[PDB]
């Protein structure tokens, strides 16, 4: 079914597959916490 990534997950900038309304960071590339 459903699919996504924890915290601190690497991830991609144009592709968000974080979770936990998470966002991934263009920089660090991750899902980080959304400030």
């Amino acid at each position: 079914g459903n699919d996504c990534l924890g915290f601190w997950s690497a991830c991609n900038p144009k592709n968000d597959k974080c979770c936990a309304n998470l966002v991934c960071s263009s920089k660090h590339k991750w899902c980080k916490g959304k400030l």
